């Protein structure tokens, strides 16, 4: 995990994240998204669970990304949880919501759900 | 949206969550637990999209809790999609996903997905 | 269960749909949306799980409307997946997923998500 | 679609589903899981939406099983939600929400939510 975790990651849709994971569970970054209303480098913020394993189980972890940088502003923001799997083909496997800001009247159609799944070579 | 969200907000099952929204679209703070495998405070990140609104939309937001703390070890993390609505009754409608770390054969049952709606009041 | 579960229910948006549970698990009837690119009735299927329960739990279930009727084709489906708690306030929670028919580049944003809960009174 | 549906299909863990579209939108067939608490075949029941499409987009579908055969109940509901995208390489993208039926003190917890591929050749 952690070490295992920091670097950078490609996914099924072209995007890349690089990630550093901190010795307390944090996990700071970036994210360029191949795809959508994603322009350039977006920060991320997130957490692991350090302290994951006697039974080969993955580390659970999740980071958050508003669409929001100097060139867009999406006005949504995407969090994606999963775990973080590693060894010769390492991933991180997860499921993501994407959020868009509505008027009261559409905030049922407001999330949009999907997977990712990341590995560290592409794809 | 920032100013509006920082403060302690509740959900209906009775969680407490404190947060601070920073100037760039940071969030961080804690989050308390009234159900899980969870026991005390666990630290929280995330972020907002800081340029939310001229039709009264919601600010979207995000963040991620991981479950170990220094009492508990829950080998697991959620990740909160959603977006504030300020006003008289301001609130914070999301949508989740709590992944655990799981072996490989178990990873397809790895993720359950549930919504909280949080307050300033409790509840 | 079954009996409790044939009628007519109403949800938080103004939604109605009336089913009949069949002796062994079908679930049949229709359903009429107060929001979307919906306009009139449409026929929906599903099913229960017939033999639900020593410790009073809730009567797994889901069902299925294409949204397609002779006034409207929106080119999308909602599957509905929850449980009915019986009793003075008998309720259906659920939590749906509304994929729409896309072109293969848009496919990663097929899907919203939500939660609807159903009573007997409307609302 | 329609057509293009009804046949036999298997997903990336192994399940088979035989499925028969109808004229007009009804989905019936029977679904083996290779995994879970499920043992032999259990009935399914969906819709298509059967007027799909001048820019090759999929056809949106759904269909729900409930755990529940003569072999084994498994007080679960699982509905499947995407689209029939067909060709050389016909495939139907689903993204899944699997209900346990559990006290009100679990219902937090009651719903898995997952993704499976299922294609005409296994896998
Ligand atoms: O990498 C990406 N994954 C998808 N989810 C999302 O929010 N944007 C898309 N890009
Ligand atoms: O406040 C809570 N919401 C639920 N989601 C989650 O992960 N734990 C539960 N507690
Ligand atoms: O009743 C409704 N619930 C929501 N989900 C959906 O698919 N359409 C909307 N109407
Ligand atoms: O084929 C399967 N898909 C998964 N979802 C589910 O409900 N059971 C598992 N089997």
């Amino acid at each position: 995990a952690e070490a295992g975790i920091t670097g950078t990651w490609y996914n099924q849709l072209g995007s890349t994240f690089i990630v550093t994971a901190g010795a307390d569970g944090a996990l700071t970054g970036t994210y360029e998204s191949a795809v959508g209303n994603a322009e350039s480098r977006y920060v991320l913020t997130g957490r692991y669970d350090s302290a994951p394993a006697t039974d080969g189980s993955g580390t659970a972890l999740g980071w958050t990304v508003a669409w929001k940088n100097n060139y867009r502003n999406a006005h949504s923001a995407t969090t994606w949880s999963g775990q973080y799997v590693g060894g010769a083909e390492a991933r991180i496997n997860t499921q993501w919501l994407l959020t868009s800001g509505t008027t009261e009247a559409n905030a049922w159609k407001s999330t949009l759900v999907g997977h990712d799944t990341f590995t560290k070579v592409k794809p």
